[PDB]
């Protein structure tokens, strides 16, 4: 019997040369090849590179120098997470990512801590991919000069660390099935909602290159392309360049997600996971147990193939993997239909390089960011195919422009019916883990009434750029005063209170766009503009959250409409529950931007 | 509603002092203290050794010296796994123990790879719990010198290879939650035996400490007792003493496994994980959450607290933890029952230390033992109770001696009612991850019709410890001429025919002493016995496989009790079915000896 989808409710993700989702976007859909040489605050190339890869394994050296890069890789706001600077340095900056990022996912989701304590008592599962190690390997050369450092990476401490930040119950693992390790984390965070571990689930993974024996080691397994490149499904494919990431998505039930008016970026209808068994060999990928584990995910979902429109593939760009990932599809696919050439194909490795833990989470951002713009982007190194894979005999197309994606129509019998955009996504581990989803796009204020705007952060500093920020977000969104009431409300219950707080009352999105403005211009008396610390007025703060009597009074404030003297307090420290403003149509959360961490650089010292 | 429990129908385990499960229960029994001083094998003293804690920890120093370790760590049979001596160099050692455990885990059971394939469709799935590194910190030393060596730990590796080797296509993950490593992989395992995920699963966990920065970190987190003790709930208990150990479990749900005729161990009714969430600090557990724990898997299992009769403890004798524990504890018995004094409580550690990944399937074993043998064992360094734990006010009693398990008694409505063994067992890690599991007891030949006894091994050498082995069993286990039949069987479809055979025709059990111990002493010309490698007929033996006509005449070998026509040929390469020898009562699997690896020493050179 099928099951009720999982809704993805929020996402947050950093990628090469993609700060944020929105610039991810921007690159895909421009095709852009974001390989770089690796940069040398990472490792010198000096003793370490080798052209020639045979000589290269024979020195300990790398004949690879390239790969996908995060920026701010070593960055950290260690003073937000209740962290020590030195602590923060001890820190492998894998679970650094990850904690920010789950901070982020949040966000997006429009939920805070405290609502995830009081609505769902903090029964919030944690499953977080990661692999690298490598940050320990620096420790003994520290230890010899006498350095009381040890660096280490804890895969437990991955998602342990957030759950208690975060302050969750729900399990708390870490996975690590290899190159499918996210998107093994999806699938176990689906199936420990559908058995009632949890009631949400962060879901994701990280994965960074902080070591040059890490491309040593992929040079002696001679898995490292001589040219630098993921040519996924491209004549001369001949092995992957590396690449780094970090992402996560907030998963709900859909029936749930619908019901307290979550945003929904796309749809979960199916998860699978399985393990080649015995092959030629520990690396060598079996595409009959593929077969069998995408087959399990469109049964899973209730889904038939000829309606499957789009699959980020796999797609690491080898002569002997290519093809054993087609073969693997298309006998999933056959048991449904004979049709050819009606299904777009693609891997964002040949963009950004493979993201091992984290190549699952950084496909399905591509996924959903495609189903959000309804376009496929092109797929990268592959203008002339691998010509050893009968593309033409199959359903598959690669990819090779920016394209509308469009509806699909089958013949449910004799009627034509449009079907929504359906994607799947593969990720194969090295050691024959192997992982399977199946996404679905989802198909869903005046002078007299003002909107509420309020925005908080740790200190002035981190404050302007959030009102930076926020002032980007609203043109690159092309909001307007209809959107207002969803900027607010998702500002207002979707945002933790800090320290430092900003607080407007406005009639439409012109005028909060001037007012912030002028606040970033370093104009004062701005009109229903407020400012203040939660410091100033925390003794009486306290008095009024535990006193029913002064709690009465500031509800009385809200329904009459005493903003003025609201707002005062609130910036103030006082804090409320800004659900009571409405009294029945409640508003949408939305995407906002999340918190803007101090990049404040915590990287090991020279040995 | 509650779900069918999980049957235990196979184990193994190596533990410190202990190269076999008897062994451990011999120790267990005794109440042996297993803690010893670091082999000099593992890292020399000096320069690492303090016994001042405060001045080792500002020196990069280890103020503790002592652990539980398991012999032969770095001990494998690389042949027999189709690896190289250059391959099981480059392998974690916890690696190679967990790959051989889980080949014996499968012969205890009495399966073989065929089996699983033909009879399960190699659903089986692996979850191991590991959280060890180290073994990759001699790298960088190693490669100064220009040694082309790798040590690395892979987790993902840790079970990938097991499925690679065993030809199994189910989920095959670790689990890395620090200290409940072991113990929520069999509540993984269990909860994807219930979710379809497969049929079968291998659970446990692997723990050695191969570097001595692991006891150097331990130091300046001071969670190492100075006294290199586990004092589990006793005066005094100031830290924990690391140990080291292996074990794996084979699960199955209870219907199947009666249906197959399997052996059972025991009963899994339930099992939970959580997570502690936000508390004081990182490390600090939550005595809320471990109670809604533990409440949480009793409810599943339908388990009324006053019919637990013993839990295995945490118990790593801290100061805070143990206290803690027990806090945890009565706050979920104490919404069943307010009687006090009724249930033993101990904790292994206490014996062989803390085995941190592994110490969840060790405390396993050790309630399977107890159950076996229906006996309560001595958990030590609790002469003195801790002092702050008012243990008269709550079900709890620490076990200081051996002594009969009873069956307990409990009113179901007026009426005396005796209940089964039930058990408890939470294992906690540092990190917050916590789990706990319910386990229950399970309460259930002559010359004219001779046994066939085979025995196989990959040489001469291995097929002689074969024997002496099982001639040590048969005198251990205390077999009459009753469970011949059962042996036969077992070593029949429970073992893999492998290159160097042996096979008997045997009518009583102390003729197969006899024949064994011929057979060790030189004896030849023995009656009815045969010896041969599966090499010297094997172009006939291919032949007769493949062909009708030729297996129809051995089948009426069989049904004719041709057996010295039919011993002759399966010692000389020809397989057979041996169930075709039954018609309709088929013996049952029992616990014999597993494959007595060549015990070969692979650890890196010195640098």
């Amino acid at each position: 019997i099928a099951r009720e989808p999982i809704a993805i409710i929020g996402m947050s993700g950093r990628y090469p040369k993609a700060r944020s989702l929105n610039e991810y976007w921007e690159n895909l859909k421009s095709g852009k090849d974001c390989i770089t040489e690796i940069p040398e605050e990472r490792w010198s190339l000096d003793g370490f590179f080798e052209p020639d890869p045979d000589k290269a394994v024979a020195e300990g050296k790398s004949y690879g120098k390239w790969g996908g890069f995060v920026d701010g890789f070593a960055d950290f706001d260690p003073l937000f997470f209740n962290m020590s600077p030195w602590e923060a340095m001890h820190f492998d900056p894998q679970e650094r990512l990850f904690m920010e990022s789950c901070w982020e996912v949040l966000e997006d989701a429009g939920y805070t801590r405290q609502q995830l304590a009081e609505k769902y008592n903090r029964r919030v599962g944690v499953f977080g991919g990661i692999t690298k190690t490598g940050f320990s390997l620096y420790g003994p050369d520290l230890w010899k000069q006498g350095e009381l450092i040890y660096p280490h990476t804890s895969f437990s401490s991955l998602t342990n660390r957030v759950s208690y930040f975060l302050n969750l119950q729900g399990p708390s693992m870490p996975i690590d099935t290899m190159c499918s390790a996210s998107l093994t984390a999806i699938h176990e965070a689906c199936e420990h909602l559908y058995n009632g571990d949890c009631e949400l689930a962060i879901a994701g993974g990280v994965n960074l290159y902080l070591h040059p024996s890490s491309y040593v080691f992929l040079s002696a397994l001679h898995m490292l392309s001589v040219d630098g490149q993921c040519k996924s499904f491209g004549q001369g494919g001949n092995g992957f360049v590396p690449g780094e990431g970090v992402g996560t998505v907030l998963l709900k039930p859909l029936s749930k997600a619908i019901a307290d008016g979550d945003h929904i970026y796309g749809l979960i209808r199916g998860t699978s996971v399985n393990h080649g068994g015995k092959t030629n060999g520990y690396t060598v990928p079996n595409p009959t147990a593929q077969g069998e584990l995408i087959r399990q995910a469109l049964d899973k979902a209730g889904v038939h193939a000829k309606t499957v429109s789009y699959i980020e593939a796999h797609g690491t760009g080898t002569e002997l993997g290519d093809p054993i990932e087609i073969s693997g599809l298309i006998q999933a696919f056959r048991k449904d239909t004979q049709d050819t050439g009606y299904c777009a194909i693609g891997s964002v490795k040949s963009n950004i390089g493979h993201l091992e833990a984290a190549a699952g989470i950084a496909g399905v951002a591509k996924i959903l960011l495609q189903m959000k713009h309804q376009q496929l982007v092109p797929s990268l190194h592959a203008k002339e195919l691998n010509p050893n894979i009968p593309f033409s005999k199959t359903p598959f197309v690669v990819q090779q422009d920016l394209v509308e994606w469009k509806r699909p129509l089958m013949e449910v019998n004799g009627v034509l019916r449009e079907f929504p955009r359906i994607a799947g996504i593969s990720s194969f581990g090295a050691g024959g883990s192997n992982a399977h989803v199946v996404i679905e796009e989802y198909i869903p204020v005046s002078p007299q009434n003002p909107a509420i705007i309020v925005l908080s952060a740790k200190n002035k500093e981190r404050l302007i750029e959030q009102v930076q920020r926020l002032l980007a977000s609203i043109e690159k969104q092309s909001f307007t005063d209809v959107d207002l009431v969803d900027i607010a409300y998702t500002l207002q219950v979707g945002r933790e209170a800090m320290e430092e707080r900003l607080a407007l009352m406005v009639s439409s999105l012109s005028e909060l766009v001037e007012k912030l403005q002028s606040f970033l211009a370093g104009d004062d008396s701005i009109a229903d503009l407020y400012r203040g610390q939660a410091k100033r007025s925390r003794e009486t703060a306290d008095i009024f959250a535990g006193d029913e009597e002064l709690q009465e009074a500031i509800e009385k404030w809200m329904q009459r409409k005493k903003f003025a003297k609201l707002l005062d307090f609130w910036v103030k420290g006082l804090n409320m529950d800004w659900n009571k403003l409405y009294d029945d149509k409640k508003p949408r959360r939305i995407s906002l931007p999340a918190y803007p961490f101090a990049r404040e650089h915590y990287w090991l010292p020279k040995p």
